[PDB]
Parts: C-alpha cells; structure tokens; sequence
C-alpha cells in the first residue's frame, strides 16, 4: 500500500513573473466564441482542448497558477489543438505561446498524468465529467494534465493578464467563482502524494 504518485512542489519564491506584450482571445464576445465553434463543427468536427495544472507550494500549503485576464474570468493555461495534432505536444505549444519567454529560452514542460476528462454537449456554457444522456456528437472535449514544474523558472505573462497563486480551500465548493473544473481540482489533486522542496 503505496499507490500514489509522487509529485515534487518548490516554494512560489522560486519562480520569476516578467511580462511581454498582450495576448488577444480569438473570440470578442461569449456570442462570437459559440458562432465560431458552430462554423468549425461544420467543418472539421468536435473540438479538442488541452488545459494544464501548474502547482507551488508556500510554506507547505498547495496552490494552483490561474490566469486572470484584467480582473476579469480565471483561466487555466492551455486552448485549442489543430487537427492531427497530438495532445501532449499540443499543450506543450500552448503553454509556450502564453508563458514562454521573450529572450526565446526554452521551458522544459514535463507532462505525465491525466487529471481529468469533460464534455460539452451543446453550444452552450455547461460541461459534464462524462458524455450526457442521448448525446451521440460532443460538440468539444476537453483534457486536463498535471504539469510537474521544475525547481526554478522564469515565465513571461502577458501584459493583459496576472498570474495568481489560488490556495485549494479558496477553490474548494467555490463554482460560482471559478466554475464546475478549477472548483473540482482540490478533490482531483487529492490522490498526489506532494513533495514540498
Ligand atoms: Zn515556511
Ligand atoms: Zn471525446
């Protein structure tokens, strides 16, 4: 009975927060994002998204990294895969266009563990852990993996956008501030034996 995996965390003090130039959504508008999912359905299908879980620790209390836009949504890093494209190199790409860094240094992403599946069934807002009743064409689904950080690193934030440092208890029964998958991340996390460095 060791059953767990094993996951290293550094202290938020390890990490460097510069900035670089701001980041645009592709979507103006919650009326365009769902207009442009409809017009690519059409065309190449269900959607395909790919969102990661970067953890820190400050004096031994677990905290996830969001992405605030202004003070606005809070966001996962991660978004849209193109077609054919595999999911983990996908993220990787993803993660470097939003945190990489201005003097082109590479960050080396390590992604070993699926945290998570959920489901859209409409073009609508809500999303399930599981494909619906009599719901045969998903109109997106999405992925969620745990980014194991190295011991120190510097990520560039867009200027438009802070990265906070959320404690689990604040996301914990808190969908109304964060939603049905950033709220739920304390009870996914929950089966990882942390480290704290
Ligand atoms: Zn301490
Ligand atoms: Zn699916």
């Amino acid at each position: 009975s060791m059953l767990e995996r094993t996951i290293n965390l550094y202290p938020l003090t390890n990490y460097t927060f510069g900035t670089k130039e701001p980041l645009y959504e592709k979507d103006s508008s919650v009326a365009a994002r769902f207009q442009r999912m409809r017009e690519e359905f059409d065309k190449i299908g269900m959607r395909r998204t790919v969102e990661g879980v970067l953890i820190v620790h400050e004096h031994r209390l677990p905290h996830v990294l969001l992405l605030q836009l202004g003070t606005t949504f809070f966001k996962l890093p991660g978004g849209e895969l193109n077609p054919g494209e595999d999911e983990v190199e996908g993220l990787k790409r993803l993660m470097t266009e939003i945190l990489g860094r201005q003097d082109g240094v590479l960050q080396d992403w390590v992604i070993d563990d699926c945290i998570g599946n959920w489901w859209r069934p409409n073009f609508e807002p809500p999303q399930y852990p599981y494909i619906p009743a009599h719901i045969t064409k998903p109109k997106e689904h999405k992925k969620l993996f745990l980014v194991q950080l190295q011991e120190k690193a510097l990520f560039a934030v867009p200027k438009n956008y802070k990265l906070v440092a959320a404690p689990l208890f604040e996301l914990y029964d808190n969908a109304p501030g964060y939603g049905p998958i950033i709220s739920s991340l304390p009870q996914l996390l929950s089966r990882f034996n942390f480290i704290y460095n």
